[PDB]
C-alpha cells in the first residue's frame, strides 16, 4: 500500500521499519542515543517511522533555519499531535494554527526586558529562602538532593511571578502543588502508554471522549480550581501586570483557556528549571576550578556576597559561558519538530504533507564533527573569542523561530538568579552516593536515571 514506503520511494536513507511498530523498538537505548547513531551513519538528511508516521531528521544548519524560521508561518507550524489533551488543547505549546498565533502575542508581553525587572526582586526574596534552607542541610553534612531543594525554589518563583501568590513552598517540605506538578507526565516508553499512542495514534481520539489523559483529572482539577482561586484574587483588589493579570486584560481569552495557559507555565518553569540546575551543580561539583573560577567572578560583580540585580546579572559573562555549556550537554528538549502542513521543497529536498521533520538537537549538540571534545564540559566553548564560531542552527537549546521557547529570558535570569545565591554561599562538592560519570535516564525526558547528590560546604 504506502506509509512505510516514503522515504524509499524519495530515496532518503534510513533504518528499515518493521510493520506497525516502524523504528520504534530502537528507542530501547532512549532516541537521543538513537538519533546519535542515525546521525553517524546517515549524515545529513535520514527519515523513520515512529509506528506509521514518518519522521523526517534533518541536520544542515540551512535547512534548520527555513523550517524553524522562513517557512513557520507557511507549511511548519506546529509540532505533531500531543496524544489525549483534553481542555489543555488550547495550551499555547499544544495549540496549532491561528489559535496559536492569538495566544503566542496575547502572552509573549509577558517576558519583556521591564516585565522580568519586576519579577527581580520578587525572587530576591525566594533567592534567600532556598540558601537558609541548605545552611541547615550544611549542618548536617551528609548528601542533598539538589532536584527536591531546586524544585520547591522553582515553584515558587513561578506561582509567585506569574500568579502574585506566595505559596511559601521553600517553607513547606509538604506542597501538593509541587507534587502534583511532578506526577505531571510519565512520558515513559518503557511504559506502554505514551508508547502504545505513537503507535496507536488512532487511539488518540479514542481517548478525547473517554476524557482520559496525560495528567487523568487529577492534577488539572487541583489547579482547575488552585488557578480558580488565585483568579478571584486579583478580580477583587483595585496590582502588577504580569501572567495571570494580561489573561484577565484579554477577558478574546475565555476561562479554560486561562487555566491551561497556566497549567503550561506551572509545569514549564518547574521541571525545566530545576532540571537544568541540577544538571549545573552536577556539573561545577565534578569540576571544581570551574566552580571556583565562577564563584570569583560573582565576588567580583557583587562584592560582600551581595543582592544579584537584573542588571549585574548580564554582567557575568562567565556565569552565561556556564550555563550555555551545560545546555550544549544536556538540551532538555532533546529534539525540535515541526509538522509539514503541505508539500514543499526546502534548500533543494521534497517533503511531503504529513511528514514530522525533526531536529536532533541532543545530537547536533554533540557532534563529533562540529564540537571538538564533544563529552568534555568545556565552558570556554561560549567565550567571547569562540561564542561566534558557533551556529545558532546547531546550538538549539530553546528552539528557534517564532515557535521558539516562550520562557527562554525567564529561565536564563530565574537560573543565573538562583545559581549567584548559591554559589555566594556555599561550594558543592562530590559524594560517595554520586554518579560520575552521570548516566542518563531512557524516558523520553532527558534525566539522570539517579538524582543528583551532592556535598554542601558553607564559605
Ligand atoms: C532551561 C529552561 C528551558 C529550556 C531549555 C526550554 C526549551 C524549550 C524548547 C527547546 C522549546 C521548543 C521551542 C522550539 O521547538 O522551537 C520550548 C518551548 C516552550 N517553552 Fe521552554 N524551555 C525552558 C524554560 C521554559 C519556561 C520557564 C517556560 C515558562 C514560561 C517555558 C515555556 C515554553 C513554552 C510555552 C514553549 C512553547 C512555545 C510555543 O510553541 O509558542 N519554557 N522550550
Ligand atoms: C502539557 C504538559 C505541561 C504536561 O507538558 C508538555 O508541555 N509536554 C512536553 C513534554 S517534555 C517535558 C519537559 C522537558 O523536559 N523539556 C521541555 C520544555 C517544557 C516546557 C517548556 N519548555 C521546554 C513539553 C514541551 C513543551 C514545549 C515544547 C516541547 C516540549
Amino acid at each position: 500500500t504506502h506509509s512505510h514506503g516514503l522515504f524509499k520511494k524519495l530515496g532518503i536513507p534510513g533504518p528499515t521499519p518493521l510493520p506497525f511498530l516502524g523504528n520504534i523498538l530502537s528507542y530501547h537505548k532512549g532516541f537521543c542515543m538513537f538519533d546519535m547513531e542515525c546521525h553517524k551513519k546517515y549524515g545529513k538528511v535520514w527519515g523513520f517511522y515512529d509506528g506509521q508516521q514518518p519522521v523526517l531528521a534533518i541536520t544542515d544548519p540551512d535547512m534548520i533555519k527555513t523550517v524553524l524560521v522562513k517557512e513557520c508561518y507557511s507549511v511548519f507550524t506546529n509540532r505533531r499531535p500531543f496524544g489525549p489533551v483534553g481542555f489543555m488543547k488550547s495550551a499555547i505549546s499544544i495549540a496549532e494554527d491561528e489559535e496559536w498565533k492569538r495566544l503566542r502575542s496575547l502572552l509573549s508581553p509577558t517576558f519583556t526586558s521591564g516585565k522580568l525587572k519586576e519579577m527581580v526582586p520578587i525572587i530576591a526574596q525566594y533567592g534567600d529562602v532556598l540558601v537558609r534552607n541548605l545552611r541547615r542541610e550544611a549542618e548536617t553534612g551528609k548528601p542533598v538532593t539538589l532536584k527536591d531543594v531546586f524544585g520547591a525554589y522553582s515553584m515558587d518563583v513561578i506561582t509567585s511571578t506569574s500568579f502574585g501568590v506566595n505559596i511559601d513552598s521553600l517553607n513547606n517540605p509538604q506542597d501538593p502543588f509541587v507534587e502534583n506538578t511532578k506526577k505531571l507526565l510519565r512520558f515513559d516508553f518503557l511504559d506502554p502508554f505514551f508508547l502504545s499512542i505513537t503507535v496507536f495514534p488512532f487511539l488518540i481520539p479514542i481517548l478525547e471522549v473517554l476524557n482520559i489523559c496525560v495528567f487523568p483529572r487529577e492534577v488539572t482539577n487541583f489547579l482547575r480550581k488552585s488557578v480558580k482561586r488565585m483568579k478571584e484574587s486579583r478580580l477583587e483588589d483595585t496590582h502588577r501586570v504580569d501572567f495571570l493579570q494580561l489573561m484577565i486584560d484579554s477577558q478574546a481569552l475565555s476561562d479554560l483557556e486561562l487555566v491551561a495557559q497556566s497549567i503550561i507555565f506551572i509545569f514549564a518553569g518547574y521541571e525545566t528549571t530545576s532540571s537544568v540546575l541540577s544538571f549545573i551543580m552536577y556539573e561545577l561539583a565534578t569540576h571544581p576550578d570551574v566552580q571556583q573560577k565562577l564563584q570569583e567572578e560573582i565576588d567580583a560583580v557583587l562584592p560582600n556576597k551581595a543582592p544579584p540585580t537584573y542588571d549585574t546579572v548580564l554582567q557575568m559573562e562567565y556565569l552565561d559561558m556556564v550555563v550555555n555549556e551545560t545546555l550544549r550537554l544536556f538540551p532538555i528538549a532533546m529534539r525540535l519538530e515541526r509538522v509539514c502542513k503541505k508539500d514543499v521543497e526546502i534548500n533543494g529536498m521534497f517533503i511531503p504533507k504529513g511528514v514530522v521533520v525533526m531536529i536532533p538537537s541532543y545530537a547536533l549538540h554533540r557532534d563529533p564533527k562540529y564540537w571538538t571534545e564533544p563529552e568534555k564540559f568545556l565552558p570556554e566553548r561560549f567565550s567571547k573569542k569562540n561564542k561566534d564560531n558557533i551556529d545558532p542552527y546547531i546550538y538549539t537549546p530553546f528552539g528557534s523561530g517564532p515557535r521558539n521557547c516562550i520562557g527562554m529570558r525567564f529561565a536564563l535570569m530565574n537560573m543565573k538568579l538562583a545559581l549567584i545565591r548559591v554559589l555566594q554561599n556555599f561550594s558543592f562538592k562530590p559524594c560517595k552516593e554520586t554518579q560520575i560519570p552521570l548516566k542518563l535516564s531512557l524516558g523520553g525526558l532527558l534525566q539522570p536515571e539517579k538524582p543528583v547528590v551532592l556535598k554542601v560546604e558553607s564559605r
